[PDB]
């Protein structure tokens, strides 16, 4: 080990209401103004992005162990305990389980009612989030990707690298994409086969996402948002300034958001259709209005309209 940090503060997630969510030193939500509507405590720091469920619960792992449920007016529902640090993001998949790797080596599978529904277990901590296929399969990465079956199973496992630390993307025709820290992206088929895998001179901590007629976007260290053809051919590059960390996000219009040195915006095509100044910033959370939103790791929560001009910050303390 290393001297680390761990106290950045984590992507934001918007509410059916237009809420926004994001982890520091607290849980917040904000209101669509930019003040705060509540405060939650959930443990000592949460460096992960809150999921939103259907019916307004909002989930959170934590530095200290727990997974916690919070209902909309910030009451906790219940707690989910683990004995480690999480500092993997939780997805709801299939039929509102909850799925979200550990420091004690397990991915876990959590019911609606806060009980644990299974754990599949590997050799190292996982640090990543998990995705969800169509007929329920669940991937994540750490020393290779996991294909897991809704009864928890392991269905297959692939190599891609020496690490992982990043969410897979899968497509419509269920091709699995994983950005790999050894400057690959790797497209699996569901057999767990290799389809293709593009590369990089340098390492990858974004995660794929997946738009606009099946195009596979990902920031790199060597600071370019990558766009790759459903063939495996790279479309464009757009550079910045520093290595981008942190998946994009898509417009409804197709529009490419991102942070590295700034908020970026790109159209489909490659072209820059502005960037914002606003420390780092995470991934863009996008609400149905069009409004952006990115937290900063030093505790700001930015609002940015769909021109890229601000329109409010918050900020922790």
């Amino acid at each position: 080990r290393f001297k680390t940090n761990d106290a950045i503060t984590s992507a934001a997630s918007i509410g059916k209401d237009g809420t926004i969510y994001f982890g520091s030193d607290k849980v917040y939500a904000i209101n669509p103004d930019g003040t705060e509507k509540w405060n939650f405590y959930a443990g000592y720091w949460t460096v992960t992005r809150p999921a939103i469920s259907e019916d307004g619960t909002i989930y959170v792992t934590s530095l200290d162990g727990h997974l916690y449920a919070i209902n909309p007016d910030g009451t906790e529902k219940w707690r989910f305990k683990t004995e480690k640090r999480i500092e993997s993001s939780p997805v709801i998949g299939n039929t509102d389980t909850i799925y979200f790797g550990s420091y004690d080596g397990h991915l876990y599978a959590i019911n609606p009612d806060g009980t644990e529904k299974w754990r599949f277990k590997t050799n190292d901590a996982i640090t990543s989030a998990a995705s969800i296929g169509k007929d329920g399969t669940i991937y994540f990465g750490s020393d290779k990707v996991y294909a897991i079956n809704p009864d928890g199973t392991e269905k297959w496992n692939f190599y891609a690298g020496y690490w992982t630390v990043t969410r897979p993307a899968i497509s419509e025709d269920g091709t699995i994409y994983v950005t790999s820290l050894d400057g690959h992206l790797y497209a699996i088929n569901p057999d767990g086969t290799e389809k293709w895998r593009f590369k990089t001179e340098k390492r990858i901590e974004s995660s794929p996402v997946i738009g606009n007629t099946d195009t596979i976007y990902f920031g790199s260290y060597d600071g370019h948002l990558y766009a790759i053809n459903p063939d495996g051919t790279e479309k464009w590059r757009f550079k910045t300034n520093d290595a981008i960390t942190s998946a994009a996000s898509i417009g409804k219009d197709g529009t490419i958001y991102f942070g590295s040195d700034k908020v970026y915006a790109i159209n489909p095509d490659g072209t820059e259709k502005w960037n914002f100044y606003a420390w780092t910033v995470t991934r863009p959370a996008i609400s149905e209005d069009g409004t952006i939103y990115v937290t900063s790791l030093d505790g700001h929560l930015y609002a940015i309209n769909p021109d890229g001009t601000e329109k409010w910050r918050f900020k922790t303390e």
